[PDB]
């Protein structure tokens, strides 16, 4: 076929990046492979989202559309990097006639955690794909909450990603993009975060724009609740030993905007007064006897805005 066991491809994570992975099984009606990663993990991945390498002996074939016919308007061209064929309008954005690396090995080099290169030569030319979607977004079906769609094409990528897991939701077009695949964070983001106001290349015809928005206290303590909660893959969290320590230790990088005002002292009394006050959200340790300072959220889901 295309994809066979044991082959060794790329393939892209939730997280938009590329990681070295070797097929186990290979699913030919649903479209997915079973993967294993480096760490020995395993996983089912979309055919969309796995890269297979060029062949030496593939010479001048779009390797999206096979074809190998070539018309003036439209020519082949090879990538620099991955010696893939694209034909031009093959390629999003169009690839230009003939040193051309194309969208994903542009990406591979620019994606980073934490947010992917904001200068350089990768990184201008990773603003220049990023004015450009590889999928029809209109196409795309939705759930109810406009989380995530059937298609799982997320992003500036196209890859797949889970809404609550390090993205964020561009305000215009309602898409959800990547925290490695942005260039406009100046703190790593957490989990379940949405105190955004976030707004795509695409949508704005250039760079990004991005605002924090005012967390109050209980958003505070849910937020931190509930990223811990994925984190550390635990329900409960010692509030002087877990939860206090996380907020004052990283309290810069929580982006907390006119809660800075409130004096350092008095910080911990807000904070165990927010987890104390919502029962609606936060259960204590007393509920199934143990210590009255341990605190979980009764439904692991991140923290509503508004
Ligand atoms: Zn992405
Ligand atoms: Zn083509
Ligand atoms: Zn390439
Ligand atoms: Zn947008």
């Amino acid at each position: 076929p295309r994809l066979w066991e044991g082959q060794d491809v790329l393939a892209r994570w939730t997280d938009g990046l590329l990681y070295l992975g070797t097929i186990k099984k290979v699913d030919s009606a649903r479209e997915v492979c079973l993967v294993q990663f480096e760490d020995d993990s395993q996983f089912l991945v979309l055919w969309k989202d796995i890269s297979p390498a060029a062949l030496p002996g593939e010479e001048l074939l779009c390797c999206v559309c096979r074809s190998e016919t070539v018309v003036p308007g439209n020519r082949l061209v090879s990538c620099e990097k991955c010696r893939h064929a694209y034909h031009q309008d093959c390629h999003v954005p169009r690839a230009p006639a003939p040193s051309w690396v194309c969208r994903q090995c542009v990406f591979a080099i620019a994606t980073k955690r934490g947010g992917a290169l904001k200068k350089g030569p990768y990184a201008r030319a990773m603003l220049g794909m990023k004015l450009s979607l590889p999928y029809g977004l209109k196409g795309l079906d939705w759930d109810a909450g406009h989380l995530s769609n059937r298609q799982q094409s997320y992003c500036y990528c196209g890859g797949p990603g889970e809404w609550n897991l390090k993205m964020l939701q561009c305000r215009s077009c309602l898409q959800w993009f990547h925290e490695a695949c942005t260039q406009c964070l100046s703190k790593p983001l957490l989990y379940g975060d949405r105190f955004y106001e976030f707004e795509c290349c695409v949508c704005r015809g250039g760079p990004e724009k991005v605002r924090r928005l005012q967390l109050r206290w209980v958003d505070v303590a849910h937020l931190v609740l509930y990223h811990l909660s994925v984190c550390c893959k635990k329900k409960y969290f010692d509030f002087d030993r877990e939860i206090l320590p996380f907020t004052s230790e990283n309290w810069d990088s929580l982006l907390l905007g006119e809660l800075s005002d409130t004096p350092k002292g008095e910080r911990s009394s807000r904070l165990l007064s927010a987890l104390n006050s919502h029962k609606d959200r936060f259960i204590s340790g007393r509920e199934i006897k143990k210590r009255k300072c341990l605190f979980g959220l009764h439904a692991r889901m991140p923290p509503p805005v508004e």
